[PDB]
């Protein structure tokens, strides 16, 4: 059971408005030719043009939803509705294009599709809700057959040229007029009573509904996130590396130490309250201090409540040292907190659009993060930056400029001069903190912080 079966029944009950008469008994294989596609028996790569919903969330990054709207059927011209917010008009002759013919319409389509897509996947999905007005257009702007490279690289397939007779993927296809090999996956047949609005808007309050395609297109998308990584999440599907997930990642473990160590030493809390990922381990191994865990998942839905964490009956007594939210996201953080939260509002390849202002996180597994919410931190300031070191001054074994820093708190700036091993030092972790905030992530941290308390700490 690797990809979904041709011979697999299609729920056609969705499809009867735009398509009278249409047979309740059907399979893919018969969809699939109905929409003027042939496979001609092929072992090619290309097994179906439809996709499993465990296909589909492995290939979440290439999740575009697509609606088509009659504007008056061949007779008709066509409202193209996609996730990015774009509307395009098919004449058979909210970005609002007006009414051109479908030779045109579909060299707009491959440039979108690349430019969207090509520093996310190797493919694009399809996301929809089905009516029939959005398969019966697909054979105007998408070609289909054996699976193929590119002509100028490696990378699979996923546009045609008629123009040369050749084949690119998303990087090499300017001049393209076809979708090649394109996915799709129909969110009506997961079984749901209703219609998209009333489905999406029992979860999100963000999509409204314009009555554009576009904006079906976005709610499609947001309901299909909402089913495969709200209410369902699974921690054990990988993601490829696209980016700079290993330096964003290795820069918040550097960043955990510097910032939980140095507040050990400005405050000497007797206690800390560890709260979040059950699998933690103490980030400052050598500090003196109690360090105590609490187990919380990472919440996809909605923040916790900071009452259902910390009541009903550990020290007890969270209001005793200092509390760590190490991306543990509550709806109000105490005044004795460390915190770091990903700012979903975040513009990246990592960072997917989600449900009801919440984003889709991927960083070699997929997180929905609930909306950033400015009020959460009352309680607390913004942590500013700083870099503190108490090792030795000792250069061993890269070209130099002196560097002169009021947040550069070690023993050498202290006494006078910056050396050599604390400025290449502080250099490299201006560099990772630099990563992991144009990544997302905010630091947060108590009122009392002050980093004149750690000149004390060299004496
Ligand atoms: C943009 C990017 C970068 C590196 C790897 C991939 C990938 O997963 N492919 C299977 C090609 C992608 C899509
Ligand atoms: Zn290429
Ligand atoms: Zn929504
Ligand atoms: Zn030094």
């Amino acid at each position: 059971p690797t990809h979904l079966s041709v011979d697999t029944k299609f729920k056609t009950e969705g499809l009867c408005v735009d398509i009278p008469g249409i047979p309740k008994d059907m399979t893919y294989r018969r969809l699939i030719s109905m929409m003027g596609f042939k496979m001609n028996y092929q072992v090619n790569g290309y097994p179906n043009m439809f996709i499993t919903r465990e296909e589909a969330i492995r290939h979440v990054r290439a999740w575009i939803g697509f609606d088509v709207e009659g504007c008056h059927g061949t007779n008709l011209p066509l409202q193209l509705g996609f996730s990015t917010g774009v509307n395009l008009v098919a004449v058979p002759t909210p970005l609002m294009y007006k009414g051109l013919p479908w030779n045109v319409v579909r060299i707009k389509i491959v440039q979108m599709l690349s430019d969207t897509l090509k520093n996310l996947s190797d493919r694009v999905v399809f996301v929809l809700w089905a009516h029939g007005f959005e398969l019966t257009s697909m054979k105007y702007f998408v070609k289909i057959g054996p699976e193929r490279t590119c002509c100028l690289c490696d990378r699979r397939a996923t546009c045609f040229s008629t123009a040369s007779d050749t084949y690119a993927c998303w990087h090499h296809s300017i001049g393209f007029d076809y979708v090649y090999n394109p996915f799709m996956i129909d969110v009506q047949q997961w079984g749901f009573t209703g219609n998209l609005q009333s489905n999406h808007d029992l979860y999100c309050q963000v999509h409204g509904n314009a009555h554009v395609a576009s904006c079906d297109a976005i709610m499609t998308r947001c309901l299909a996130v909402h089913e495969c990584f709200v209410k369902r999440v699974d921690w054990t599907i990988e993601y490829p590396i696209i980016g700079d997930e290993l330096k964003i990642n290795a820069a918040c473990r550097k960043v955990q130490h510097m910032v939980v160590k140095a507040a050990l030493l400005a405050d000497k809390f007797p206690v800390l309250h560890d709260i979040g990922n059950p699998k933690a381990i103490k980030c400052v191994p050598q500090a003196d201090v109690e360090w105590k865990f609490y187990d919380a998942q990472p919440c996809s839905d909605k923040a916790y409540k900071i009452e259902e964490l910390f009541y009903s009956y550990h020290s007890d007594k969270f209001t005793d040292g200092v509390c760590l939210f190490w991306n543990c996201n509550v709806d109000r953080y105490p005044a004795n907190s460390i915190v770091c939260r990903f700012d979903t509002r975040v513009l990246s390849n990592l960072n997917l659009p989600g449900c009801d202002g919440g984003s889709l996180y991927v960083n070699k597994h997929a997180f929905h993060t609930p909306a950033f919410d400015k009020s959460a931190f009352v309680n607390l300031k913004q942590l500013p930056f700083f870099y503190y070191s108490d090792s030795p001054c000792e250069s061993h074994g890269i070209d130099y400029v002196p560097l002169k820093s009021a947040t550069c708190i070690t023993r050498c700036n202290l006494g006078g001069a910056v050396c050599r091993h604390h400025a290449n030092e502080y250099r490299l972790y201006l560099d990772a903190y630099n990563m992991m905030i144009s990544a997302g992530f905010s630091l947060w941290v108590y009122k009392q912080f002050d980093t004149y308390n750690l000149w004390n700490t060299f004496t």
